[PDB]
C-alpha cells in the first residue's frame, strides 16, 4: 500500500473514499458504510449507553503519508478541530524521507488494584501477600482460562503500603496482567474481584476497591522520528535555526507546566481522534498520558526533542497506550471495525504503536509552526469558515488576516 | 423546567425525544435534527477538518435530574461507554433532595504565553516589560474590537522567568484575557502574535512561542453536592458505612497516583461527553484537568470528599473549564447548537458550571458503586 494519497487535500469526500477503497480493496458494502450516514444503527446506539435520544456525528478523516517500521499505513481520525489532520499528514510526509516512524511496544500489561483496610499491620500484611503470590496469581488465572490460552494472564503481583493516611493504614495490591488485544478494564477487574477473598484471608483485613489503574505505565508504546535541517528551511528561516527554535520550545515545555499542558494537549490532538475512530475509550488514554507526564514529581513533556551527531532533529514519544481491538465498543461500532480494517492492525499493541507515531507527528507539527511563522497563519486559514459564521467571506480572510473584526468589516 | 424525566431509562429513543421536546418547547426543525441520521451535512463536515471521507456517530443521550443553583437543567452527553449516563442521572436524583448542585465560576480568563530567549538581563527585562504593560494591553486589544465591545479583552500581563534551562534563561510573559463566551484559544493566540514584536523591542531578546496555556487556572469552575446517609443505605450496608467507604476511596485517590488517575478518569467520563455534545474541544478540557491535578508536584484527586458536622457526605469539584458557546465548532455543528438549546445556557461560564456538576456526580456514582460492591 502507498499512503501518500496524491491530491487528497483537494479531492471531494466521495473521491477520497473511492481512492481509499481502491488502495485497500474495500468491498462496495464497506464503502457504503462511509458513503451514507447512519452506520451506527439506533438499536446498537440505544444498547451502548443509557437515555439515548439519537446519535451525534463528527467528521471522519484520513491522515496521509504515515509509515510505521517501513510499512505505509492509512490513519483514520475523528475530531472537530481544523488543521490537526493537515499537520499530521505534513509531518508524516517529512518523516518518510528519513525512514518514517520507528516504533515498538511493551507487553500489554495492566494493573488491577486491590485496596485493603482495617489492619493495624499493613507492612507485615504486605509480606504475607508476597509470600503467597503464586497462590494469588494462580487464583487470578483460574478466573480466565481463555486469556491464558491466548498468551495473556496474570504475570505477577506488587504490593504497596500507605501506613499513615488521614483515614488510617492502607495496603494496595496490584495484579499485573497481560490482557492481549483488550484495553483490559473488565478483564482485570474480574481478577481483582476473584482474589479479594483470598487477600482478606491472608492479611486479616477488609478489601474495599477492586479496580484497574488507568496509570498504565507497564503498557508502553514508543515512537521515534528524524527530520533534517533542509526539510525545515523556510524563506525566512534556515533549517538549522528552526531546529534550534524547536529545541528552545522543548526546553520551555520541560521547565514550565503552563507550557507542558499545551504541548501535551497538542500530542493528544493526534492521538484521541484515532482512539475515537477505533471505538476506544479516550478518557482512559488521556488519564494515562497526563498522569505519566508527572511521574517525576514535575508535570513535563511526553515527547523528547534533541539534535543528533549529524545535526538532525530527533524526537521520541514513549507513553502508556491502553487500547483494544476487542472489548468495549471496538467490535460494536461498524465504523470502529472499518477503521481497524483501514489501519490493517492485527494486535492491540500494533494500534498502540500507530497512536504514538501520530502523537509524535502531531507535536512536531505544532512546534514547527510555533518556532517559525507562528501557529495562526496555517491554522486560522483552515478555521476561516468558522470565523465567517461566528461573525454572522472565508476566501477573503485567507489573505492572511482571519479575524472576526476583519470578517465584520467585509 | 422539571428535569426528573420519570421512566426515561425505559422509554424508546423516539419517546425520550418527544418528552424532551415537550418540556423545552422544541421546534419541529430542532426535533427533526435528532430524529433522522445525518444531522451534520457533508458540506459542513468537509469544511470543519481536512481529508474528510465521511462522518462517525456516537450515541447522543440526556442525563436526568440535574439541578444547578435551584434550577433544573437537562444535560446532553455524547460517549461510547455504558453506565456513565445512568450514574450521572442517579447521583443527580439523590442530590435533588438536598438542594441539588451549587456552582460558581471565575471570569472567563485565559493565559497567552510569549516566550523570549537570549536576554542577557531577563530579571531586569521583566520589570521593563511590566512598567509598559498598558501599551502592550492596548496593542493586544486593537486586534479584537468585537470582543472588547462585548466586555472582554486583554486585562493584564504577568511575567515569569526561568533562570535554569539547558537553553539559557527564558522570560515568559502571560497576557491575561477575558474571552467572554468563547473557549478563547484562537482569540488569545492572535493577541500573543500581535504583541510579540513590541515585547521583543522592550526586552531585546528573541521571541519564540506565542501560544495560549491550556493550564487555564484563572478560568475555574466550581461545584458542590451533598448526600445524606439515609440515601446511601444498601441491603448489606448502612448509609453511614457507605459514606465511610466513600471517604476511604477518596483518601486512597489523594495518596496514590495509580488510583487518582482512574478516579479523575471517572470525572472526565462525566465532563468530556458534555464537551463533545456542545461542539467543544475535549483535548483542551482534558489537559487543563490533569495538569491542574498535579500542580502541587503530586498527581492527586480533582474532587474532594468529606463528612460535614451533621454526618452528611459533601463533595466539591474545582477545576479549569475552558469552553465556548461561540467559536471553534460550537456554531458550525447543528447538534452542538441543539445541545446548547437543550441546556439553556446564556454564557460560557454557565456551561462550565454544569460541566463540573456533571463531573462531580459521575465521580460520586463511580465511588459509590465501588464502595458498596460485596466481596465475592
Ligand atoms: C499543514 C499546515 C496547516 C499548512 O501547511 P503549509 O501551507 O505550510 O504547507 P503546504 O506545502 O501547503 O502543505 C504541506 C503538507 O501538509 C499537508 N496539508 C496542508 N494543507 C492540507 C490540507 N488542507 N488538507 C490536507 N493536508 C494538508 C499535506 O500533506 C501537504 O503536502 P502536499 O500537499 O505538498 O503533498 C501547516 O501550517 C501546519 O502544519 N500547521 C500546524 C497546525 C497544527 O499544529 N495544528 C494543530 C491544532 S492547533 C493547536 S490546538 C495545537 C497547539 C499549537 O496548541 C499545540 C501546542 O501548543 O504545542
Ligand atoms: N491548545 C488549544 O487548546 C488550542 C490551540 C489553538 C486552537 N485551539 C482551537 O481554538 C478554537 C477556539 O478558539 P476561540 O474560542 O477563540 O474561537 P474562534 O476563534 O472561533 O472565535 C473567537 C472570536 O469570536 C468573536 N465573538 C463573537 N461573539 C463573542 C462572544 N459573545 N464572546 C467571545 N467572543 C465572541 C470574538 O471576536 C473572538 O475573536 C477551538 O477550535 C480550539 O480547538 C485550541
Ligand atoms: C469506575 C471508573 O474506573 C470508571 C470506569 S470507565 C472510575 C473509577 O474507578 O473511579
Amino acid at each position: 500500500l502507498d499512503s501518500r494519497l496524491p491530491a487528497f487535500r483537494n479531492l471531494s469526500p466521495a473521491a477520497r473514499l473511492d481512492h481509499i477503497g481502491q488502495l485497500l480493496g474495500l468491498s462496495h458494502d464497506d464503502v457504503s458504510l462511509l458513503a451514507n450516514a447512519g452506520a451506527l444503527p439506533m438499536d446498537i446506539a440505544n444498547g451502548m449507553i443509557e437515555n439515548v435520544i439519537g446519535t451525534f456525528e463528527l467528521p471522519y478523516a484520513v491522515a496521509s503519508n504515515f509509515q510505521i517500521n517501513g510499512r505505509d499505513v492509512l490513519v483514520p481520525l475523528v475530531v472537530e478541530e481544523p488543521s490537526i489532520v493537515a499537520a499530521a499528514s505534513y509531518m508524516a510526509k517529512l518523516a518518510r524521507a528519513n525512514g518514517g516512524f520507528t516504533t515498538s511496544s511493551s507487553a500489554p500489561l495492566m494493573h488491577a488494584q486491590v485496596q485493603i483496610v482495617g489492619i493495624q499491620d499493613p507492612l507485615n500484611a504486605r509480606l504475607s501477600l508476597l509470600r503467597r503470590k503464586d497462590e494469588i496469581i494462580e487464583l487470578a488465572n483460574r478466573k480466565d482460562q481463555l486469556l491464558n490460552s491466548l498468551g495473556g494472564g496474570c504475570r505477577d503481583i506488587e504490593v504497596h503500603t500507605f501506613a499513615d493516611t488521614p483515614r488510617g493504614p492502607m495496603l494496595v495490591a496490584h495484579l499485573i496482567v497481560d490482557v492481549r488485544d483488550a484495553m483490559g478494564a473488565n478483564t482485570v477487574n474480574t481478577m481483582a474481584e476473584a482474589v479479594a477473598p483470598l487477600m482478606e484471608a491472608i492479611t486479616g483485613g477488609q478489601v474495599r476497591l477492586r479496580i484497574l489503574s488507568n496509570l498504565a505505565d507497564l503498557r508502553l508504546a514508543r515512537a521515534q522520528v528524524r527530520i533534517t535541517p533542509q526539510q525545515l528551511e523556510t524563506a525566512e528561516f534556515s533549517g538549522e535555526a528552526v531546529i534550534e527554535g524547536i529545541l528552545d520550545a522543548y526546553a520551555f515545555a520541560a521547565v514550565d507546566p503552563y507550557r507542558a499542558a499545551t504541548h501535551n494537549k497538542g500530542i493528544m490532538n493526534g492521538i484521541d481522534p484515532l482512539i475515537v475512530a477505533t471505538g476506544n475509550d479516550w478518557r482512559a488514554v488521556e488519564a494515562g498520558a497526563h498522569a505519566y507526564a508527572c511521574r517525576s514529581g514535575h508535570y513535563g513533556s511526553l515527547t523528547t526533542w534533541e539534535k543528533d551527531n549529524n545535526g538532525h532533529l530527533v524526537g521520541t514519544l514513549e507513553m502508556p497506550m491502553p487500547v483494544g481491538l476487542v472489548g468495549g465498543a471496538t467490535k460494536t461500532h461498524p465504523l470502529a471495525q472499518l477503521s481497524l480494517r483501514i489501519l490493517g492492525v492485527k494486535t492491540a499493541q500494533a494500534l498502540a504503536e500507530i497512536a504514538v507515531a501520530v502523537g509524535l507527528a502531531q507535536n512536531l507539527g505544532a512546534m514547527r509552526a510555533l518556532a517559525t511563522e507562528g501557529i495562526q497563519r496555517g491554522h486560522m486559514a483552515l478555521h476561516a469558515r468558522n470565523i465567517a459564521v461566528v461573525a454572522g467571506a472565508r476566501q477573503l480572510v485567507e489573505y492572511h488576516d482571519v479575524r472576526a473584526d476583519r470578517a465584520v468589516a467585509l
